[PDB]
């Protein structure tokens, strides 16, 4: 799905995820996890491929993604990293699930 149209749909989703409408639970994913600042000294030993929305945005602007699948993989990687590092009961996981629901349902409306 290397269609320009599908990438526009992906960019729309990206814009929504970064919008005020979802800010209450999307904020933890706005920037790369600063492990040191947060005292998470084992973060990079556990998470081999960090990902966040600012990185996805940069890759989209630089036309790094060639198709929708690539984009989706990074967004899901971001959520997976959260589920892998954090205990299931952590508040950040609750926020990840909510933002992922927003993503999955709109990604499912992908024109094709």
């Amino acid at each position: 799905g290397s269609h320009m149209e599908q990438l526009k749909h992906c960019n729309g989703i990206l814009k929504e995820l970064l919008s005020k409408k979802h800010a209450a639970y999307a904020w933890p994913f706005y920037k790369p996890v600063d492990a040191s600042a947060l005292g998470l000294h084992d973060y990079h030993d556990i998470i081999k491929h960090p990902m966040d929305l600012s990185t996805v945005k940069r890759k989209m602007e630089n036309r790094d993604y060639r198709d929708a699948q690539e984009f989706a993989a990074d967004v899901r990687l971001m959520f997976s990293n959260c589920y892998k590092y954090n205990p299931p009961d952590h508040d950040v996981v609750a926020m990840a699930r909510k933002l992922q629901d927003v993503f999955e349902f709109r990604y499912a409306k992908m024109p094709d």
